[PDB]
């Protein structure tokens, strides 16, 4: 591991790792392609707005790290980094992607999260090993339909973008365990979402959402579940048959209510309900046997039923900021006497 260099370059055979970080580089010397065993290289926080054609001569070359630079394209030597595995290109001013981003053949994870992106380039079928894909603080408003192609991507994330609309391509990549479409514009989750029988955590947080489809029910593999800052007025009974969920944040919506099907969520350990307009809860929220935290603050309740005495693993509950009268606040202490209460 080499930090400068000048001295990487009197020895150039001998350099495995090179950090040229928070050097002040404006360009990246010709020079650097003396290093022919070179395995990654490190140029975060620099003003690089090109690389030069001389990485090309770096055929050994696993990892580029290029995190906060002032990069606008790639050059098409890039097509000679056979062997490259790892591709990081963010917090830059990247338009568009070079046609031979296509060429790393040999790429799984691609970092894009913070550029200029308008469109994803319809040459990312050809990144077959590609397993994380990262597009998040983009202007992107649609996927190619090329990107259907990625069976053996695992991780997508789409957050901070100029989505309107859920890409129906997103239903191809049957092999997502988790899926990040925070702060978009979404309306309505469709049911291409249930295609992906793999999916462990699904953020859609600070998005339009009114709707989820009532094939929401076939993500048994489902864990997590961000629903937070939307426009949620009614929950389907079928989010109730999502048997593996474990963290349900519903916080900052518009639900009167919760379905009785909530009672099926066995392993559900963390429930956020906080700014919302429920009036009622239902009796079935005592079947929730292995709910540990449940946040209420800042809705209608006036009771609660006393089957809350059932959720003998609650540990915290927050409940400021509702209807409740010093009479039913004293009565729900009584419920239950192991769980943190929180009225004011
Ligand atoms: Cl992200
Ligand atoms: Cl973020
Ligand atoms: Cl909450
Ligand atoms: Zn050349
Ligand atoms: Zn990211
Ligand atoms: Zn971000
Ligand atoms: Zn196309």
């Amino acid at each position: 591991t080499y930090r400068d260099l000048t001295k990487a370059l009197q020895n150039p055979l001998e350099v495995r790792v090179l950090d040229l970080s928070r050097q002040e580089l404006k360009t990246l010397p010709i020079e650097i392609g003396k290093l022919k065993n070179l395995q990654r290289l490190y140029l975060h926080y620099n003003q690089l707005t090109v690389l030069p054609q001389e990485i090309e001569q770096l055929k050994n070359l696993q990892l580029l790290y290029l995190r906060s630079n002032r990069l606008t394209t790639l050059p098409k030597e890039i097509e000679q980094l056979k062997n490259l595995q790892v591709l990081d290109l963010g917090s830059n001013q990247l338009t568009v992607l070079p046609q031979e981003i296509g060429q790393l053949k040999n790429l799984q994870l691609l970092y894009l999260h913070s550029n200029r992106l308008t469109t994803l380039s319809k040459d990312i079928e050809q990144l077959q090993n590609l397993k994380s894909l990262d597009l998040s603080n983009n202007q992107l408003t649609t996927l190619p339909n090329e990107i259907e192609q990625l069976k053996n991507l695992k991780s997508l994330y789409l957050s901070e973008n100029q989505f309107a609309t859920f890409p129906k391509e997103i239903g191809q990549l049957q092999n997502l365990k988790v899926l990040f479409l925070n702060n978009n514009q979404i309306t309505i989750l469709p049911n291409e979402i249930a295609k992906l029988k793999k999916l462990q955590y699904l953020y859609l947080s600070d998005n339009q959402l009114i709707t989820l489809p009532k094939e929401i029910e076939q993500l048994k593999n489902l864990q997590t579940l961000d629903l937070s800052y939307n426009q949620l007025m009614i929950l389907p009974k079928e989010v109730g048959q999502l048997e593996n969920l474990q963290t349900l944040d519903l916080r900052n919506n518009q639900l009167k209510t919760l379905p009785k099907e909530i009672e099926q969520l066995k392993n559900l350990q963390t429930l956020f309900l906080s700014n919302n307009q429920l009036t009622i809860l239902p009796q079935e929220i005592g079947k929730l046997k292995n709910l540990l935290w449940l946040s209420l603050v800042y809705n209608q309740l006036t009771t609660l039923p006393n089957e809350i005495e059932q959720l003998k693993n609650l540990q915290t509950l927050y409940l400021n900021n509702n209807q409740f009268s010093s009479q039913e606040k004293k009565r729900i202490r009584k419920l239950l006497p192991k769980c943190q209460i929180y009225f004011d």
